[PDB]
């Protein structure tokens, strides 16, 4: 709340920031202070024009495609006429010859694994630290702890050990084993001991022994060979390891001791500045920047009380290996980092640069400049930058969201080589992971590769923002249907296997990741089991998962499913056609009884509500938000976009008056008090709703929703915050 700027050449950098980089972040780099800044300067300086000219271009052609529908009221649906205009205004571009990705420098988790890739906000450091040790994680816990276990019939959880329910737990990894890595001739059910014997698995029975089928699977062991303490095998690139102990507490209730089956999971994890997150400001990009910092040099600590404990980072994991020697794997998730993308600017630098007047900085540069600075420390192990490090191979790591078209994905990779510039590392090294979740992106993806076709590590469909920029871009078209029928459209269908086919015509498999969208219902993890499954039948080799728990469990479906051999199955078809991806889901005529009008726009109101109280009042970027149908949903700003430009187009075309909206507001703004009512930091926003600046930032999000660029939340939400912070203050 005390300006208090430090002059760097053109920019006023905020002390706690310019400290934090100084004190912090540079010593280890070998990086001179002067000369970064000066890079800092010279960057920001160089490349804020082209950002400003992209984000005109945004306005022009929607503005454009607003005025096209506007000509139209009465005319019918003309997907030629439409077509052809879209290309002449340049908004759908001529698709390249085929080619190939030829990035090189990447890790094999990214290349040739597939498995879970969990997202988690910055932030929160006792989440990151949790995520990046989710890599490992506990099949027995995460099936006690779910409902992949019924608690019926006497199988509740409680909070110490039910037998009734860890037996099931017990049976059901029996069951998994049987499947994943299965003996010759027998069951891990009637298995009563291991050993090994000759460099290879055997497993006691009740009067015989048996081998795996496939001996290949055996990765390795820890304790004697005689007498193991626990067996690491491997299917279809992932780890299990049982843990063998016959005097804990499971494995002596266990017919061969086992204690836990262990599942690699979380291969991949993306810690998050976007849309998990709320940071407005210098103080808040700073608390950002300092846990990516702990994360790069490994000693990010903090003291977790549920007694009192000092969560840290996992070391590796050693065994001997199955004929003898040291086995070593990475302990931790490999860490992507997700940048802001090109939008907004952050006024924790302020630049004179060129008739400037003080403005702030664009955050996405910022973002590759300080998160790119910072990653030097996870490809270095020495005392200076920590001993943990990240990167086995010499890469870091970016995700870059909500881009709009080749031009904007070329505009990254230029931030990223002159970053690297000032930073002094080889050109390549940032690389990048390209969301496919704005509609101009999917339709002109195979360029959009193209531009990054040196840097690029994924491409992954976001499904909940390009249902967001669907129902913007097509705002004047007419009214749009209800939001939990998008799941079954022409258009979305059609994005989700173009951009498998696109991916896979550009080279992706052994290369690159393709990836899938997050699943919402955090405890709705049986139902998750059921058909998340989908994703690796697809041909992904990755999709988002909102929990530790729930990788371990998505972790299955990659036993389950050879996504290697699905991708090759899929290689050289076109399973789509444009004009699919143009097919607007416009509502039909006389679509809705009033009641299910009246359940849309509450569902819509309490769920904004609910993400938007804890997002102004306390600066949580993701929380957990029961829906109409009590259905408890992670809530983010893509997820909110849906929500309002929603109710915003319901509004523009006269479904519903803004009198309707309001009156919802009001009726279900008590409804989120009362959910939080526990929560001792919650301040109500009933009765007093025009007083609580939370109130007022949902309604601004749902009444002006029309006109926020692309449909974008983050102008009213940024504003509105400051305004609380200011406040409270
Ligand atoms: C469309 C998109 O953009 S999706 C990508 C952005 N989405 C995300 O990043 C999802 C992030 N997920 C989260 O923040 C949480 O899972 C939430 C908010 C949904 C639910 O968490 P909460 O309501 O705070 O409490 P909950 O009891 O369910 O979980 C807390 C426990 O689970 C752990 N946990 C929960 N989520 C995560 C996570 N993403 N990563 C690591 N650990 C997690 C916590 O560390 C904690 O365990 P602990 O006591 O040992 O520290
Ligand atoms: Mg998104």
């Amino acid at each position: 709340h005390m300006t208090d700027r430090v002059s760097a050449g053109n920019l006023r950098v905020a002390r706690v920031l310019y400290d934090f980089v100084n004190n912090e972040a540079l010593p280890g780099t070998d990086i001179d202070q002067d000369s970064f800044w000066a890079g800092v300067d010279k960057v920001v300086t160089d490349l804020t024009p082209q950002n400003q000219d992209l984000l005109k271009t945004r306005d022009d052609l929607q503005a454009q495609i607003d005025k096209w529908h506007r000509h139209r009221v009465i005319e019918p649906l003309d997907p030629q006429a439409y077509r052809e205009f879209l290309t002449e205004i340049g908004y759908l571009l001529p698709a390249p010859e085929d080619f190939t990705i030829t990035t090189s420098g990447v890790d094999d988790e990214i290349t040739t694994t597939a498995g879970p890739q969990l997202v988690v906000p910055i932030l929160n450091a006792r989440f990151a630290l949790n995520a990046a040790n989710a890599r490992w994680g506990s099949l027995y816990d995460a099936l006690y702890g779910t409902d992949v276990i019924s608690e019926s019939d006497g199988a509740e959880k409680g909070r110490g050990y039910n037998k009734v329910r860890g037996d099931k737990v017990i049976a059901y990894a029996r069951q998994f084993l049987d499947d994943s890595v299965p003996l010759a001739g027998a069951s891990y059910t009637d298995a009563t001991g291991f050993k090994v014997e000759d460099g290879q698995l055997v497993v006691s029975l009740a009067d015989t022994s048996a081998a795996l089928a496939d001996p290949g699977q055996f990765a390795g062991y820890t304790g004697t060979a005689e007498n193991p303490k626990s067996i690491l095998l491997a299917n279809h690139g992932l780890h299990i390891e049982i843990l063998i102990d016959p005097e804990s507490q499971i494995g002596a209730t266990d017919g061969a001791g086992v204690k836990d089956v262990i599942l690699e999971s979380a291969i991949t994890t993306i810690m998050d500045f976007e849309d998990s997150v709320a940071a407005v400001d210098a103080d808040d990009k700073v608390l950002g920047y300092r846990n990516w910092l702990g994360l790069n040099r490994g000693d990010l600590s903090e003291d977790v009380t549920k007694k009192t404990f000092t969560r840290v980072l996992n070391t590796d994991r050693t065994y001997t290996a199955p004929h003898g020697g040291e086995l070593t794997l990475p302990g931790r998730s490999l860490l992507f980092v997700r940048n802001v993308g090109h939008l907004m600017t952050n006024d924790a630098i302020v630049s004179d640069a060129e008739g400037a007047e003080g403005a702030p900085v664009f955050e996405g540069i910022m973002d590759a400049l300080f998160t790119g600075l910072i990653a030097i420390h996870g490809l270095r192990s020495t005392d200076a930058n920590g001993l943990l490090t990240n990167s086995r191979t010499g890469s870091i790591y970016i995700v870059k969201p909500k881009m709009h078209g080749p031009a904007e994905v070329a505009f990254t990779c230029e931030l990223f080589s002159r970053v690297e510039d000032v930073l002094g590392l080889p050109q390549g090294t940032m690389k990048v992971g390209i969301m496919d979740e704005e509609r101009r992106t999917t339709l002109n993806l195979k360029a959009c590769i193209k531009a990054a076709a040196d840097r690029v590590v994924f491409i992954n469909t976001g499904f909940l923002d390009r249902t967001g920029d669907e129902i913007h871009t097509s705002m004047e078209a007419g009214p749009m249907i209800r939001k939990g029928a998008m799941k079954n459209t022409a258009w979305i269908k059609a994005y989700e296997d173009a951009n498998v086919d696109t991916g896979l015509a550009a080279g992706f498999s052994g290369k690159a990741q393709i990836g899938k969208g997050m699943w919402a219902m955090t405890e709705l993890m049986a139902d998750m089991v059921e058909q998340k499954i989908a994703q690796p039948k697809a041909g992904a080799t990755t999709a988002w998962v909102p929990s530790p728990t729930a990788a371990t469990l998505h972790a299955m479906h990659y036993h389950k499913v050879d996504v290697f051999a699905v991708q090759k199955e899929l290689q050289g078809k076109t399973r789509t056609s444009v004009d699919e991806l143009l097919t607007i889901p416009l509502a039909k005529e006389l679509a809705w009884a009033p009641e299910e009008i009246r359940e849309e726009v509450d569902n819509n109101c309490q769920s904004i509500l609910g993400y938007v109280v804890r997002w102004i009042d306390q600066g949580v970027g993701c929380s957990k938000v029961p829906d109409i149908h009590n259905v408890a949903l992670m809530e983010d700003r893509a997820t909110l976009r849906i929500s309002s430009q929603l109710l915003a187009n319901w509004l523009r075309h006269g479904v519903i008056t803004s009198e309707d909206a309001r009156a919802s507001l009001e009726r279900m703004a008590p409804l989120v008090d009362k959910q939080n009512a526990g929560d001792p930091e919650y301040h109500a926003m009933a009765p007093n709703f025009d007083d609580s600046i939370a109130f007022l930032a949902a309604q601004d999000l749902i009444l002006s929703g029309a006109q926020q660029p692309n449909g974008y939340t983050e102008p009213i939400l940024h504003r509105r915050r400051r305004e609380l912070k200011a406040r409270a203050g």
